[PDB]
């Protein structure tokens, strides 16, 4: 059989000695020539169906030869096109001849799913009657036929006769429904055994028909066979055995077998019996009938294996990120934009960390990157772990190079020379290349080279020039498949792409929401947890100054909490003040007002709503903009907020799509929101919590959620400290992490005890929520962190004075986390 | 040549005498066989590209015969599939053999428009190099190739040599870029003539290449040709002319010819000159190169004609209603709903008129329709006029039968028998069948039979059974293609289908607009003329009743004009009253208030806006719905309306898409709306008229708009009577017509005057604007018709006391017409 050889970062199949050249292949016998051709075509079909590769064959001569006309024509039949260069390219060196095969279909969701078949075959074994002939369906014809089947006569008079006269003339000719076959007595049982599999499936696949055996084709004479050789009882058994042996695949209930009527009639000569005539009526079949298993091949594990009939039909009729496929062009420009003129190293934070730890690493990389003047060099502490492979001790970092006028190269950097290092780098380069096609949907010609570098001071296959990245179009198309591949795994770059997907979902919802500015002057925005309520408020104030041409100091932002005030005030889009500041000072110059977390406001210090209404209505442009953002699920107290009654809060906009938290976090939010509806707080209005999320809305972003309980406070700190160190080793920055506790008075206690464990991790710098621009882990209370968000959030000991508000802190805490949430409840 | 036979309701081509049967065709000489096959495939390709038809051929035999393996294979190559039954079906009676051909691609906008090619060809004349061979692209390959071209070496070392030794071995073999031709002196000039169109277009179409002439293929020896026979200057000219003769098609600029380098070199034997060798380097071409004109055929008028190279490329790369195609299933189910169990005659209104005017027509139609038990019989006074053909005097009516277990039949009824009757029906049945395919996009097998019936007391082909209508699915699909065909013509059923497209457009805009009910309690709707403002107001009251679960009498509709008030009351969706009635009577029982035509309201009777707010705010469910509909383009007076200032009219909704008027009416409104912007009325606030229609919005419904000026009052009424008589004769109803005058005081004058001219047209009854349910023509003033609408409107002398309000009168008049508007301005 054929075996893929594992000394290469690709699928390489050795077919052995092959005769090449047309004059050399002519001199061969038909048997040997056909065996060689079939071996080469099995290898080519396997590589077409398995994501591409190289066919290695040994030629018997030194001088360059052509491949041969029969091999060319078989490849043309294999891809159903004369454009043989699009999928095949040939190289030869001395005694070895290479065919580089490109993948037929790429990705789980190709752009041609309903157009082109997913598989190539040597034969589909699907035949149909085509007027007076039987033709096998090619891959496209078989694809259309199975698509059709999956969707939810003068000849009968002769068939009704009980006997036939010898030499009788049949009035009808051969047609779409009639086939005449002459029955020879020397091999009659063998002849009928091979006639059945080729004409019965053809009739059943198209409208049925009549098969007459014993009728001369040219003269239409009924002759039959010798009476002494044919046994009508024995002949019947052979025919029915062959008909029921034909493989059948059903797309329907019931699954009744093939239906036919077989009649053996006597052929009478001069009134005396001369022999028997075999007549078969084949009824049309509900589904596809195969004469045998399809001749399609695929590579699975280390062997070249043939697809079974049921598996072949499955692929011919039929983590993957839909968001990654949709936004792949936007995502690539954000993270993997290729700069013209120089080579870019990403991630830059990880690159600085690596060169600081390892002396001479920067010179090793820089000396290697001299030939390449444009592209990107993507670093990772282990690209194997990023692709769900095994971590190798001794590997410093893995770098993937995507540069112009070069093939992709995977660099594995070792601290010391290792024998198994080459196998580790080849296995990772193989996995990456296969993911780029079968997962990233790359439809071009791709190869990833495996190179090992050592810090301490098998031959490489030569691919055609079409495998080198020619320019920006090739590099961008390849990097857009890496975006899709990365988003299906858990890694730093996967998390950096996941954050940007959440930013694109928010930007999509904002454009729908931003259309309300023209239609409204006063608006109440009832946005669900995780719906981007604060992000929309920031973007609206950017649109207000653009649309109304007012200055930034003419727009006022009012919020309850100081950390959220500081975050907004640092953006320089408006003036940001606290409710207590709002009631005290005078804001007569303000034209537009945006109020956020208004459900957290309090009446004890004055009527803030009347003042906000008064300022905007007396403004120059009639009633100025007064938009009030609130979330009744995140109420922080049982006091009266000062908002108008729920029936007076009109007009309304509702943000029901969760677009700021990953899929595990979002599902936790909907679960906890259902608990609130089952027991709403008394201060909250009765029907406001009846706002439900979208019926079926998903983010398409991977996330993390673990709930760890019954741990002591000291054990809690060690779990937080160990988790952060693992995050920071892979390249995560400390400014992606927040630690949120129940109350602000416990912030000082937990800060000391966390710093006690975190000092062992070379991290002794912690900040509160009032500072979010520094590169430090923020530790503060859940309520004081309102409106802010971090990628990684640790929830430690949720608590409140009244258990009625207790389910709120879980919603308030979980909505602060974008991708990773760790909860440590009381026990 | 091949000529279309004109006596049939289909494209019929007679190819004459053809030998059929495999044994009969094998006995023929090759030239005769190929000529007959080529004639048959010319006919088949023409019918495939021209909407389908029948190939008529006379066979040299009486008994039934098969068609022949070469003919079968040629048809399979023509359609690129072994499914020969889907496009070709054969019949024979006596000495005639019929091939029934289905259309390859149907409709201007096929579903596979971006997938499958539009044309079938016997050859594309597009060759490309496929490794060491030249292969022609079939229709799918050429389609993809032209799509790709549309978007925006060791052999070089030998090429640099100036002289070559006789018998020198070339190191490289034949490949994708290298071809060797052996050059014989007997036909050396003739050989060059043929080799250039074969290999140069193949190289130019795929990446260029090298063509060496004078090198043996098998041994790669440089031989050249005899020095005595070759003229190197003459030989160079011959090659240059042949390359420039190749037809080229450009999808770009510039359009330079084929770039190549031709080199003639000397062949030296034993140090002595032996002859010359020709080496040609072909650069890749920017676009498609043809070896000759494509072999594709089409039917134009009564001839079978071949497409030119530029016309073939145009079809392969590249009144029709967009709205009709998208709504074809809903439009079909509205008008042409097929009933199970009985045969339906449509239209009922036209059918009653026909049987009353003509004695014995009812029994004549019922006698013919007895074999048909399920289907629809579509009547018209002249189906030829509907399809832009000339009317025939003496034709009572035409009917199109679409029934189960039958082919479509077009019946023409004559009052006396006529020789030209059968020619008139056949030309209409031919035109209808070609429209159903080429315009309505029917992808099935269709034939329209032409039958002529006489009221006063060539042979049709027997089509295959696959041309009959088997059941509901075949009948519905054909009726959906008739909807698309009818909407592209001017006829009764076109206007009934055009009105329903307007109702579907209005229902689409309401679904967008009805989402504001959950968000707003008080809302101001600023709709444009023709935006469906009164239609939305009625539909909202249905949703108010359903959403708020209040009964109908709790909803109040307030308008300014009595005729609009009675229109709303007749639908029983609310309580509907006028402004004066609203201010007088008590409405404490009212919860929700909808106000329409609010710009026409007046202040002197009281403060209606405050009363509306008071009633709605004091409702049980807090603030009730208070929606106010208004358009400042239909402002009928210059007084104060009582509306709050434009700055206080928030929240605001705008209906900017025109969905109630046909395209000629819609375009007139936009032009007239532009005049109002340049001269706003003083009573309208400054920023009101700045509402602009949708950037690019079209109705996709065709209509009529004519201006007839300088006519006298007596002349005007005769034209109205003549136009109304023409509409009613064609089957329109009087309730589709309104005659609108400038002032209500002149209504009594024009009513008597019109009745004087209209009595000759056999109706002596007119109805007022307050009565819309009667089947009578409505005559009143423009102002009293506000909020109402008719299909046909005659506008007579638009006039007002102030020329400032005059330009609105054209808007208030034109927007009342859905499809047909006739204006008679002052002279
Ligand atoms: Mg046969
Ligand atoms: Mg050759
Ligand atoms: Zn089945
Ligand atoms: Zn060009």
């Amino acid at each position: 059989p054929l075996v893929v050889e594992p000394s290469y970062p690709d699928l390489v199949i050795n077919v052995g000695e092959v005769t090449l050249g047309e004059e050399n292949r002519k001199k061969l016998q038909k048997i040997q020539r056909d065996q060689e051709k079939e071996r080469v075509m099995r290898a080519a079909c396997a590589l077409l169906n398995s994501g591409g590769g190289v066919i290695r064959m040994a030629k018997k001569v030194e001088h360059p030869v052509e491949m041969g006309l029969d091999l060319e024509q078989s490849l043309r039949e294999l891809i159903q096109s004369s454009d043989l260069q699009a999928f095949f390219e040939t190289k030869q060196q001395g005694r070895c001849f290479y065919i580089f095969v490109k993948s037929w279909s790429s990705g789980p969701f190709p752009e041609d799913r309903s157009v082109k078949p997913r598989l190539c075959s040597l034969s589909s074994s699907l035949y149909r009657r085509s007027e007076t002939s039987v033709r096998s369906m090619d891959s496209r014809e078989a694809f259309c036929f199975l698509k059709t089947k999956r969707k939810p006569d003068p000849a009968d008079l002769i068939f009704q006769k009980d006997y036939l006269e010898y030499g009788e003339i049949l009035p009808f000719p051969e047609s779409q429904l009639v086939e005449f076959k002459q029955f020879s007595t020397k091999h009659f049982q063998e002849y009928v055994k091979r006639t059945i599999p080729e004409y019965v499936p053809a009739f059943a696949n198209t409208g049925g028909g009549y098969l007459f055996i014993g009728v001369d084709d040219k003269s239409r004479e009924v002759l039959g066979c010798a009476k002494e050789n044919v046994d009508p009882d024995s002949l019947r058994r052979k025919i029915e055995q062959a008909i029921y042996k034909l493989p059948c695949v059903h797309f329907c209930q019931p699954q009744r077998p093939i239906t036919f009527t077989l009649k053996i009639v006597n052929v009478l000569k001069r009134g005396e019996l001369y022999g028997y005539a075999c007549m078969i009526r084949v009824n049309p079949f509900c589904c596809a009938v195969f004469s045998e298993a399809p001749n399609s091949w695929i590579v699975e594990d280390k062997y070249v294996c043939s697809l079974t009939t049921e598996k072949w039909v499955g692929m011919m009729t039929d983590v993957y990120s839909k968001k990654g496929l949709e936004h792949k062009k936007e995502l690539q420009q954000l993270l993997f934009s290729v700069p013209p003129g120089y080579l870019r190293y990403t991630p830059e934070s990880l690159w600085r960390d690596l060169i600081s730890e390892h002396r001479g690493l920067e010179e090793l990389i820089n000396k290697q990157m001299q030939p390449f003047f444009r592209g990107i060099l993507i670093f990772s502490r282990s690209w194997a772990v990023d692709l769900n492979l095994q971590e190798k001790p001794g590997v410093i970092c893995d770098a993937l190079l995507i540069a112009q006028n070069s093939t992709p190269i995977l660099y594995t950097i070792l601290r010391e020379q290792d024998a198994e290092g080459q196998d580790y780098c080849t296995r990772t380069a193989f996995t990456l290349k296969q993911k780029l096609v079968n997962m990233g949907g790359y439809t071009g010609k791709v190869c990833v080279r495996a190179k090992v570098l050592c810090l301490s001071p098998v031959s490489p296959m030569d691919y055609p020039a079409s495998y080198s990245l020619a320019g920006t179009q090739h590099m961008e198309a390849l990097l857009q498949s890496l975006v899709i591949v990365l988003l299906g795994f858990r890694s730093l770059l996967s998390d950096q792409l996941g954050c940007e997907v959440l930013n694109l979902l928010t930007a999509q919802q904002y454009e729908i929401f931003s259309r309300s500015l023209r239609k409204n002057r006063e608006l109440f925005v009832h946005g669900l947890p995780g719906s981007g309520k604060t992000i929309m408020a920031m973007k609206i104030m950017e649109k207000i100054r653009n649309v109304f041409h007012c200055e930034a100091h003419r727009i006022l932002y009012v919020c309850e909490n100081q950390p959220l005030r500081n975050f907004i005030s640092d953006r320089n889009i408006c003036r940001a003040e606290t409710r207590k500041t709002f009631l005290r000072e005078n804001f007569e110059h303000i034209q537009h007002i945006v109020i956020d977390e208004a459900q957290n406001f309090r009446t004890e210090d004055g009527d803030w709503y009347g003042k906000a209404k008064s300022i905007t209505r007396r403004a120059k442009g009639g009633p100025g903009i007064l938009w009030i953002f609130l979330d009744y699920f995140q109420t922080s107290h049982l006091d009266c907020s000062g908002l108008p009654p729920l029936s007076d809060q009109y007009p309304r906009e509702e943000l029901t799509r969760i677009v700021r938290n990953a899929d595990p976090i979002a599902k936790y939010l909907q679960k906890e929101m259902q608990v609130i509806r089952s027991n709403p707080s008394f201060n909250i209005p009765t029907g406001c919590l009846e706002v439900f999320p979208e019926a079926e809305w998903s983010q398409g972003v991977q996330g993390t959620l673990r709930i760890k309980k019954y741990l002591t406070v000291e054990q809690i700190m060690t779990c937080v400290a160990d988790t952060c160190r693992r995050f920071f080793d892979r390249g995560y920055s400390p400014k992606d992490v927040a630690v949120l506790v129940s109350t602000a008075k416990e912030v000082e206690h937990y800060k000391y005890e966390l710093l006690k464990a975190m000092r062992k991790k070379r991290v002794v710098q912690l900040s509160d929520a009032c500072d979010m621009l520094g590169d430090h882990i923020v530790l503060d209370s859940v309520r004081r962190f309102s409106g802010l968000e971090r990628s990684i959030v640790f929830g430690i000991h949720p608590r409140t004075a009244d258990p009625a508000i207790l389910p709120n802190v879980l919603i308030c805490l979980a909505s602060r986390a974008k991708q990773h949430l760790y909860i440590f409840p009381w026990g």
